[PDB]
């Protein structure tokens, strides 16, 4: 299309965050692989900073939509926009807290996808439980994709955090993906994407880190033909 | 006798809607069935007072989230809420439009649910597609439920319109369902409603005559172990 049939690789990917909280700055090296069919696949992330200083829980959907798995008859906007490649503008916000904005791009070198990303993280509360590293778990969600115009589309999202006492800190996502090229791109209809993730961490790396693992595939629902 | 128990026969329900778009005034009033094991049924509504002064299609959700279908392992906080009955307090903020702002309360007579709200539509735009009736399909959505204290459940959705002219006016919802009893109540963990709706023009004459299909079920998500 001729995106997509180059994702029928196994790939690799780089990112590298360049970030902000409250003023205090931080970086985030990550890699992985991901095998076709993709939609499962593994992030190894280390703060180079020494120790990131938030919790690492809101950093995850900064640690590659093009790694979704979509179906037959639904159209993969991230990997279309290759191999030109395509840009990222996204905010979470969450509720009583801060506001993460960032700006990401990705190219591909052959079956590598680099990224590049800023983050502000801005207006976070520093006896809440982002800094405070009182976030357990990532609630698993289905996120909404929409149209945005001839040349993007709109990820809509809730995204739940569990906190030490067993209360939830909630983000609102809002992301636009971009595509970088001149020629005309097919803009998928409105469906979703299931993302569930999980963080880990081991003994292997002795540097700040994760091992995060993400499910994320794309699905539709049956749509109603009359109201008998 | 109370909560499931009480919705495993066939149903009716009637609405009671008290409105306002941007001062202008409207009274809805709506019935419908639901048989059991309920997830899809129909409502019949009229606008009491001519035509509406907007969109029918953003009151979608105005015109009984104890009808959704819920499997076993998931707590149907709506049905566990009667006999004392269900609140729900609403906003759904419209981007570069209005906020709808609405009060329901839910109350069980035999086997009729019968719906009291107050809505008050405020600050839309009177040339944009809500007030000019440029809204022509409803999008389906994967609702989010989530538990909310010991008493309430919070439901937060994206509802998205396509506008005639291929747009998409999108709505931030956001609705808080509390139980008015002093009983304690099993609240559900995270979970999703999926929700699928059909809007049909009946025949009118002096007032608007709409009726609206819905299929609405809820479920769970992976996990990873
Ligand atoms: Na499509
Ligand atoms: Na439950």
């Amino acid at each position: 299309e001729g995106g997509p049939a180059l994702f029928q690789s196994d790939m690799t990917f780089k990112i590298f965050i360049d970030g902000e909280v409250n003023g205090q700055k931080f970086t985030i090296v990550a890699d992985g692989s991901s095998k076709f069919p993709h939609g499962d696949f593994n992030v190894h992330a280390v703060c180079e900073t020494g120790k990131l200083p938030m919790s690492w829980k809101p950093i995850c959907h900064l640690i590659e939509p093009f790694f979704a798995r979509y179906p037959d008859g639904i159209s993969h906007f991230a990997q279309e926009c290759f191999p030109e490649g395509l840009s990222i503008d996204r905010t979470v916000r969450f509720e009583n807290d801060g506001t993460m904005t960032s700006h990401h791009t990705y190219e591909l070198d052959d079956t590598c996808v680099v990224s590049r990303i800023t983050v502000n993280c801005d207006g976070f509360q520093p006896d809440g439980p982002i800094m405070r590293d009182q976030l357990v778990d990532i609630l698993p969600n289905e996120t909404h994709m929409f149209p945005h115009g001839p040349n993007a589309v709109r990820q809509l999202a809730f995204i739940g955090f569990t906190t030490a006492d067993g209360g939830l800190m909630m983000g609102h996502f809002d992301s636009k993906m971009t595509f970088n090229g001149s020629r005309a791109i097919e803009i998928p209809g409105p469906h979703f994407v299931t993302i569930i993730t999980k963080q880990m961490r081991d003994t292997s790396d002795k540097r700040d880190h994760v091992c995060q693992r993400e499910v994320a595939y794309a699905h539709s629902v049956p749509r109603i033909t009359s109201a008998i």
